[PDB]
Order: structure tokens, then C-alpha cells, then sequence
């Protein structure tokens, strides 16, 4: 089977470790430590084909690491996630993308936006807003919620779907 490195990236408190936990285990996590990064394997059935994702949940300090940037350079595919409640986290999504584009070459980098906690009536961001952002990027736009785990399988499934239709060219 094919075999994918998945890297979740975006601003603090965003809900990237909720994301990935619920898509390993099928628990919602109210307080996770904001300072463990690790890796997750999972197998995974996507339009009737098997592969195996390695996800990484990134976290750490707002730094340039030279270490970081070789550990996101083997990354094949990345969610880029802000919380529809955090305008900050959202206009942090163009500089998650430069910095992604950088450390791989300027390659057209297998990417999904993802708008996470999709649950709460607290928004501030618009949904046209990351529809147009993700259509200037030529990106698939997943609305979600760790929460209530609402397009969480999606939001993976749909950046596995991208990194196949990139490694076919
Ligand atoms: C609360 C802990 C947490 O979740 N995080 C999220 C990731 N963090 C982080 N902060 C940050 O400022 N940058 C960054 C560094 C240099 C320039 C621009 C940025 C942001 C605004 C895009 C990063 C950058 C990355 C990163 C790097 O370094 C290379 C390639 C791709 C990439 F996403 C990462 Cl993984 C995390 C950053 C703070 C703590
Ligand atoms: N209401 C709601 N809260 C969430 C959601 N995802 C994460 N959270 C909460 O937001 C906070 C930060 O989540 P976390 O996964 O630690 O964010 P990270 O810093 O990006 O890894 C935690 O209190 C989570 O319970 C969501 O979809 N809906
Ligand atoms: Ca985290
Ligand atoms: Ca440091």
C-alpha cells in the first residue's frame, strides 16, 4: 500500500491535536498539552484504495527551527487549520502556506483548509472569506468540528485525495 506523511499545522489552540486524536482514537481532548508533538500511523480506506498515514501534530514555540523545517520538508501534504471563532489564526494561514512553500521548493504542496470548531455560534470568520482564500490557493475548504467529530475523516480523506492527484503528475 501507499504511504503518506500528513503534517497538521496552524496557530495555538486552533484544535490541530483534536483533529488528529479524534481521527486515531474517536475521543474528543478538552486540555491537551500544547507542548507534546508527535506522530500518529494510521491505515486508512479513501475511494476504495488502502493507504497508510504517518501524521505528524505539530507544535513547539514561534521560532524558526532548521530542525523543524527538515522534519516539514518530508511532509507530503498539509492541513492547514484555523478556528472559525479566531481572525488571527485565519490571517495566519497565508504565512503557514509561505513557510510550508519554502522549505519545499516552491512545489505546488498538496494542502487543505481546514475550518475547525465549526460547532460553536461564536464566529468571526466568514465562510465566504476561507471559501475565496481557498479558491486564490487552489485548495479543497473542510469545515469542522473536533468537538462533535463533523468532517473530521473528511478533512483527512480529502488531503489524501490531493497528494494522489499530485504524485500522479
Ligand atoms: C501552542 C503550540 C502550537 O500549536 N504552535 C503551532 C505552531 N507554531 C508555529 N509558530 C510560528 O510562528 N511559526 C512560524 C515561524 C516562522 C515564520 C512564520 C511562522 C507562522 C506564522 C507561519 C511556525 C512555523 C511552522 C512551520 C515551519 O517552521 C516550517 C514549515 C512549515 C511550518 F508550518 C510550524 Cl510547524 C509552526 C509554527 C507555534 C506553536
Ligand atoms: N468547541 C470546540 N472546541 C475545540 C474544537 N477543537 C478543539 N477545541 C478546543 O480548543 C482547545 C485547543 O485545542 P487543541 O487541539 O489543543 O489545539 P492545538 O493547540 O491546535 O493543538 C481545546 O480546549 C479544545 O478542546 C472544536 O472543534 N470545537
Ligand atoms: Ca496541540
Ligand atoms: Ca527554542
Amino acid at each position: 500500500m501507499t504511504e503518506y506523511k500528513l503534517v497538521v499545522v496552524g496557530a495555538c489552540g486552533v484544535g490541530k491535536s483534536a483533529l488528529t486524536i479524534q481521527l486515531i482514537q474517536n475521543h474528543f481532548v478538552d486540555e491537551y498539552d500544547p507542548t507534546i508533538e508527535d506522530s500518529y500511523r494510521k491505515q486508512v480506506v479513501i475511494d476504495g484504495e488502502t493507504s497508510l498515514l504517518d501524521i505528524l501534530d505539530t507544535a513547539g514555540q514561534e521560532e524558526y527551527s532548521a530542525m523543524r523545517d527538515q522534519y516539514m520538508r518530508t511532509g507530503e501534504g498539509f492541513l492547514l487549520v484555523f478556528a472559525i471563532n479566531n481572525t488571527k489564526s485565519f490571517e495566519d494561514i497565508h504565512h503557514y502556506r509561505e513557510q510550508i512553500k519554502r522549505v519545499k521548493d516552491s512545489e505546488d504542496v498538496p494542502m487543505v483548509l481546514v475550518g475547525n470548531k465549526s460547532d460553536l455560534p461564536s464566529r468571526t470568520v466568514d465562510t465566504k472569506q476561507a471559501q475565496d482564500l481557498a479558491r486564490s490557493y487552489g485548495i479543497p475548504f473542510i469545515e469542522t468540528s473536533a468537538k462533535t467529530r463533523q468532517g473530521v475523516d473528511d478533512a483527512f480523506y480529502t488531503l489524501v485525495r490531493e497528494i494522489r492527484k499530485h504524485k500522479e503528475k
